[PDB]
């Protein structure tokens, strides 16, 4: 009884849409390449949206529902002051939550009779997720991978290729050895989709994309209800915020409706990319390519470039608009930790629990230490539910660059 | 309804020992450093050996029981002539079945009050599994890794290090055997036999125990937790497999799945299911091995075993990347093959990796290169099943995922 399995025939059948439940309307922003039904869901007004049959089928295909695991050996290390439950989005075939939305974007593109889909990727997480979704929907995928990552971090490129996708170093020939960047790769992929009748699958922080990922939180609420455990804290890490919102919003939405928020919601980023603790809540460009409307979000600037030493994976400059609203209203609390502190926790967690977290995920572990410290003072036990967003088996080089000389 | 989970509170509590049920008497084999219980269990005569409670607990800790997944999209591709169930040993935290043995070996080392464990490793699959097992028992681990692999295949080294193991390039300066070889070449490339000799000496001289990753009977027995689980999972959905298939490195993953089923039939007096196992035609011990006593490890130490072998000095061509490099077949499995009870196949790495890619696109999960050699068997079964007029059920030992072996695939498939 470490693992809480949800049977596949009990998988939730709807996504959760937080918009009708937000304290106040979201600041408004300030269509040829996007799947049509995706743009439409960005304004959805109903609280629950049915997961299409074909999408749910492939959720089951890629390993959903994912388990919750109780991290009892970590609990002991922390003095048994808190109980720790991990929602294991790492258990999907691509090793993260990203496939939860990649599958939906590809489904809706297929419904627009897309000839192929395109997308950008840096280190390869989003690209490999889109490559898997495309294979399962029998769709041709053209992935534009920053040339530096295309050569430095080749394994996820090989993964995309095993799934049948064509991986193009950005900038490429279709379009001397310009190392590229993520913003060029977005333009590099958005153009190829525009001039060849493809659709662009957006790897950014829109509302529809959080909604698709909320299958994780819908499952977790069922699983926690299955063992009779109501979490006092829900925590996670913020690249753009989609993985954390996906877990928390199904729980938080019911609190917002009932009037009172009882649970504590805490999210972390990297202090080398400190949008969570040093970012400013204002309109900014959600992608470094500067196309896509501006939205009001916590941000350290779409032009921010992480230090070369940074290997923690939370490189994005901003926070999803709904999550930013929640933070500015005091509903979600913010933290930031260094990669040395986080990767030290990742190593400890690997030895204690046996499972190597993604470097991104490791930034949630210092939160647990803080909650345990407050519990020791209070001194009342608390239950924490963690978005365990990925595993680290394709990121061991990141860990090595910091931990192993 | 494609995944069959076995709840953790339903995990089997004993390992299966085929020795009392083998048809013929199996060739008897031909040690301050081995755990005492490991030596004892080689010759065990009971059918079932109780899994110690501390080992069971860590089975749960590393992801057991693993799921069976039905590969419906692959069934469709193949004409819906067969049902295909995959026992997913890839779902353990180290990505393969080797942890099922490593945990037992480390526990019995702890029971002997060992100060630490040692083992050898090449590509890193065994080293990673011992490193995790050791972490979960708070056992210090010293892993002696073939020096060339130490630098060439570093990701699995990093995995060992994340688990807190100390990784020593081999030959190392920590032993006399290693220091002597470094005196001739300060950067000696090492070998698996050299790494074995390193680990054994270090254990012997410093109060540790050596954890063996080879085809001894106890090792297969420890891995039978996967077959015990799979038998319960298949019975739970009313599916009796007609074929049980897998790949052969030394044969432990396949035996671990098959033996719990095969024992029942050996006891009934007649084998009705079909058992098919495959290797690499570049390392063709399965189809072209000589059946004789041979060294189970490449620089001796362990006693000789009677097995299908192509010689412990066999080295595969440098283009080979299928991962089934080992030169022999476990002795009990060798016996079964020689009696016609298990059928042998071998496939090229081009044919197997072609199937790996197809399977990755159809089902969305990247097999280990080693595992991919089971896939060609399915096309043979689909043909046979069509002739029967019934839809036949196949159970597959899905021994690992390929995420740490994607370079291997790229060398064959992507230029
Ligand atoms: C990309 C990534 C993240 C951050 O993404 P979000 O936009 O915050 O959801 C977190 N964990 C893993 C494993 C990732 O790959
Ligand atoms: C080592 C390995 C094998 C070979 O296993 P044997 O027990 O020796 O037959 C097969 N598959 C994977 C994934 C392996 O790592």
């Amino acid at each position: 009884r470490i693992r809480i399995d949800l049977p596949q025939d009990e998988i939730p059948a709807q996504w959760y849409n937080i918009l009708p439940d937000l304290p106040e309307e979201l600041p408004p922003p300030q269509k040829e390449v996007l799947p049509s039904k995706v743009l439409e869901l960005e304004f959805a007004k109903e609280r629950y949206v049915k997961i299409p049959d074909e999408v749910l089928e492939r959720y089951l295909q890629v390993g959903r529902p994912t388990p919750i695991i109780r991290a009892k050996r970590l609990e002991e290390y922390l003095g048994n002051n808190i109980k720790i439950y991990l929602k294991m989005e790492s258990y999907t075939y691509t090793g993260s939550h990203k496939i939860n939305s990649a599958l939906a974007h590809v489904y809706y593109a297929k419904l627009d009779n897309a000839k192929f889909v395109t997308t950008e990727t840096g280190a390869g997480q989003w690209g490999s997720s889109v490559a898997l979704a495309s294979a399962l929907f029998r769709m041709k995928a053209h992935i534009f991978m920053v040339r530096t990552s295309y050569y430095a971090k080749p394994y996820r490129k090989y993964m995309m290729q095993m799934y049948g996708a064509e991986v193009h170093p950005s900038p490429s020939d279709l379009t001397s050895n310009h190392p590229g960047s993520l913003g060029i790769a977005i333009s590099d992929a958005v153009e190829y989709a525009h001039k060849n009748g493809g659709k662009y699958v957006v790897g950014s922080v829109v509302n529809s994309d959080i909604m698709f990922k909320t299958i994780a939180g819908m499952e977790a609420k069922k699983q926690m209800e299955l063992i009779g455990e109501d979490p006092d804290y829900i925590i996670g890490v913020v690249g753009g915020g989609s993985n954390y919102a996906a877990l928390a919003y199904p729980f938080l939405g019911d609190e917002l409706r009932s009037g009172k928020v009882r649970r504590k919601y805490i999210a972390s980023g990297s202090s080398e990319v400190p949008k969570m603790t040093k970012g400013v809540y204002k309109y900014d460009y959600p992608d470094t390519a500067k196309l896509l409307p501006m939205l009001k979000m916590y941000t350290i600037g779409s032009d921010f470039v992480p230090p070369p030493v940074y290997a923690g994976g939370l490189r994005y400059h901003g926070v999803a608009p709904t999550l930013s609203l929640l933070i500015s209203k005091g509903i979600v609390q913010a933290r930031d930790y260094s990669q040395e502190e986080s990767f030290k926790w990742a190593k400890l967690f690997s030895e204690l629990e046996g499972y190597i977290p993604a470097p991104e995920t490791s930034h949630a572990l210092p939160i647990l230490a803080e909650i345990a410290e407050e519990a020791k003072k209070s001194g009342e036990r608390k239950t924490v539910l963690v978005s365990f967003s990925g595993h680290g088996l394709l990121d061991l080089g990141n860990y090595a660059s910091v931990l192993f000389k």
